[PDB]
């Protein structure tokens, strides 16, 4: 409990908006966010199309990205970008104190690149709004006639933060000055605030919110007989008529020539004295040691990539992984018909869930929040379920309170059924960003329990104020087992949820097999996808069918019986502890009795015949080599062994580029989309490389080719990323297995990221 209040201090704040650029907001649903936007102007009509706020990645933007980062304390944020000539500083930094979780403070820093105009004219704005209904936020009018000379303070107060002021600083760089007659009424030019009020809900429509003001500047000068035969200089004519008082938005804009800076001091009342901007520079410096100390502890890089230069990218992907952590909050669009149609238990099933969802029953329910890293800035940035298993695993290492947090965070969203849905879209903000059709969640619908690993190693960890904090779950057994207490009955009633929901038939057909029980099928599939399973469109059986058994579901599974095993003992669940001990030892059988593949030398997915008959479908790829991946298999596994010359064999997955999805033999081996269907995938590579691992540094008949696999798998993927980052400077989602190229999406950091901990290495 006290361990848990100090936490909740030490995290309520942070940047955890990474669907913007740059902007703020605490872990609480209703209340002060901030947002920064900035563009240059050299025409009557540009800013609209150069202003920059959401996350984008295009022809007109070089990359940006976290250079360090640490939710505890802050970090630093690069933004290159070319549409606006502009190369951009954000640093952002933390300061505990009071009673509502800190003071924090940033400093936006803008530098014109070489190819910029010298004389470039850049708008930048800072937006402030406050939800909430007792809750106040009130301008300081200026001393100065039109503007603002120096700072701009905003005054406000709200149950969750109490009394604070925030204070954009006046800045440094040159501020330009209009000779036109419209000074008069407008001033030559100076800092404005505009002070607005809205309903609550739309205030995180910043954009259409500033243009609106923008717009109704521009009528009122066509109105007063501001026209063509001689107009005000572009930029004073989208510069905001000064009016700060009070409202739940607050609009901060300057415009600077050429270089500028300028600081935001958020001042917590309950705190000591008010943050300065000396404190600022100070913190920052503070920050990036600290940084620089942990990340050489944590992740200290293996022989061959113990250089700088290896240093430096490790710091890159860890630093975007871990400052992709957004907190959200809103309503979710559920389909809760629970239809019949959902239970897929006809031949052809695909097309009546098609007219199942054709009903459109599905209705906002909420609200929900969730503490969350994401895959992609961009273009998906909110919380994907098997996904985060991968992100939690280097930020376990680095923080493994922060990793308890955000399992916590998860957790909290599981239904009464055992159900969280696979991918979290919280409130009108995160839905702006995804169309409809992809909104709706369903409750039949899983994602690979990925989570648990997170899980499993803390659990080893147990076995064997910032710094004090990020560990407290380990160096304090009873606060990890507390933990572990409240969770476990969620992982039981998710592990309980799977075999209800996700449950294969084997008493109805002609199957034999050690156990009735076992058998497992993702639901959700359609005739060429099976997005539940991760693997969007690896190929499955075809037609799909009531009947297919999926080897990589029964795998997971797996994984969370052993967890449950671990977790059960730690608690003395005994009489819990002895029924997963008997699904564990069938599972176990029932992978060899139904997916096994003697003649194929692999492990395949199923299904039944033309004919009512168990047949394997083989397609040789990761799907293949689950058992293995999912660390189920005994190191003097035969079966093992052929999989560990499956993924040796350069004619079937071996790149040298790191595991191919699907092997050069598959028929479908480059088909389609092409998505899982040859590409290196990074989190299957890292699980490959982790158990490759295991083998290789144990007794037995594989360590010596499980320690040259290993070794080379190793390089190949660290080298690939690492290659791909010094050219383009992006993590990829995937990367060719023919030419070593990133494709798909950039800025995935994203599972990407497990190339940090691949370097890093002693699992
Ligand atoms: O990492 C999460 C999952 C994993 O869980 C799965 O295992 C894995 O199979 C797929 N990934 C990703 C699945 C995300 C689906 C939604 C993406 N929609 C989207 C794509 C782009 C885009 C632009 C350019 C190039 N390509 N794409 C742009 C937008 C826009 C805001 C405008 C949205």
């Amino acid at each position: 409990s006290e361990i848990g209040r100090l936490n909740n201090q030490s995290l309520l704040w942070g940047p955890y908006r990474p669907n913007i650029y740059f902007g703020t907001r605490p872990r609480i649903g209703k209340s002060l966010m901030t947002g920064l936007m900035w563009g240059k102007i050299e025409s009557y009509t540009d800013f609209q199309h150069t202003v920059r706020y959401t996350c984008e990645q295009n022809e007109g933007m070089k990359g940006y990205g976290w250079d360090e980062y640490d939710p505890r304390r802050g970090g630093i944020q690069s933004i290159h970008d070319i549409q606006n000539g502009l190369d951009i500083t954000t640093s952002f930094v933390k300061i505990p104190g009071g009673a509502h979780g800190g003071s924090w403070a940033a400093r936006i820093k803008g530098t014109l690149n070489d190819d910029a105009p010298k004389d470039q004219k850049t708008i930048v704005v800072f937006y402030v709004s406050q939800e909430g209904e007792n809750s106040e936020l009130e301008a300081v009018p200026s001393e100065n006639e039109f503007g603002y000379e120096g700072d701009v303070i905003l005054k406000g107060r709200s149950e969750a933060l109490g009394n604070y002021k925030l204070v954009v600083t006046k800045g440094k760089g040159v501020i330009p000055q209009s000779d036109h007659d419209l000074s008069r009424l407008r001033g030559p030019g100076q800092t404005v605030v505009q002070s607005l009020t809205y309903p609550d809900e739309v205030l995180w429509q910043a954009k259409p919110i500033l243009f609106q003001q923008l717009k109704a500047g521009i009528d009122w000068l066509v109105e007063n007989k501001y026209d063509v035969a001689d107009p005000p200089p572009p930029w004073q004519v989208y510069l905001l008529a000064n009016k700060p008082g009070s409202g739940n938005v607050h609009i901060v804009q300057k415009v600077f020539e050429g270089d500028f800076e300028f600081d935001i001091l958020f001042s917590s009342e309950s705190a000591g004295k008010e943050v300065t901007s000396k404190d600022l520079e100070r913190e920052v410096k503070q920050a990036t040691e600290v940084f620089g100390e942990r990340f050489a502890r944590v992740f200290d890089l293996k022989a061959p990539f113990q250089g700088d230069n290896y240093k430096k990218f490790g710091k890159s992907m860890f630093s975007n992984l871990i400052g992709g952590i957004g907190y959200f909050y809103g309503h979710s669009l559920v389909d809760r018909s629970y239809a019949p149609e959902y239970d897929e238990e006809n031949e052809g099933f695909w097309e009546d869930a098609a007219e199942a969802r054709a009903r459109h029953q599905e209705a906002l329910e909420g609200p929900y929040e969730l503490f969350t890293s994401i895959p992609s800035r961009p273009f998906f940035p909110r919380g994907f379920l098997w996904d985060e298993g991968f992100h939690l695993l280097p930020i376990a290492d680095w923080d493994i309170d922060l990793a308890l947090e955000i399992i916590k965070s998860w957790y909290n969203l599981m239904d009464e059924d055992g159900w969280i849905a696979r991918e979290q879209i919280l409130g009108a903000e995160a839905r702006s960003k995804v169309p409809k059709e992809f909104q709706t969640q369903y409750p039949h619908y899983a994602n690979p329990p990925t989570l648990f690993l997170v899980l499993d190693n803390f659990v080893e960890r147990l076995r064997k104020l910032d710094e004090t904090l990020s560990t407290a779950s380990v160096d304090n057994p009873e606060v990890g087992l507390e933990y572990l207490r409240r969770l476990y009955p969620l992982l039981r009633r998710q592990f309980d949820w799977f075999r209800k929901t996700q449950a294969g038939d084997i008493k109805s057909y002609d199957r034999e097999a050690y156990s009735t029980k076992e058998a497992y099928r993702w639901r959700g599939r359609t005739v060429s996808h099976c997005l539940t399973s991760g693997l969007d469109d690896y190929p499955r059986p075809q037609p799909p069918h009531p009947g297919e058994l999926h080897v990589d579901l029964m795998s997971w599974v797996g994984v969370m019986v052993k967890s449950l095993i671990s977790i059960g003992s730690l608690l003395g669940a005994t009489e819990d502890v002895e029924f997963y001990t008997k699904v564990l030892d069938a599972i176990e059988h029932n992978l060899d009795d139904l997916h096994w593949s003697e003649k194929e030398g692999c492990y395949c997915d199923a299904t039944i015949d033309e004919f009512e008959e168990h047949k394997l479908v083989c397609h040789k790829g990761y799907i293949s080599l689950f058992p293995f991946l999912t660390g189920l298999l005994k190191p003097d596994s035969p079966k093992l062994g052929k999989l560990l010359a499956l993924i040796g064999d350069e004619s079937e997955l071996w790149s040298p580029y790191g595991l191919r999805s699907l092997s050069k033999k598959d028929e479908f081996y480059g088909t389609a989309e092409n998505y899982w269907r040859s590409p290196v995938w990074i989190n299957i590579n890292y699980l490959a490389i982790v158990q490759l691992y295991n083998i290789a540094t144990q007794d037995g008949p594989y360590k010596e080719t499980a320690r040259d696999l290993y070794t080379r798998l190793r390089k190949n993927i660290v080298e690939t990323v690492y290659r791909n980052w010094e050219e383009t400077g992006f993590a990829w989602e995937q990367y060719n297995p023919e030419t070593g190229k990133g494709q798909r999406t950039q800025h995935f950091t994203g599972w990407t990221s497990l190339v940090v901990k691949i370097m890093s290495g002693h699992h």
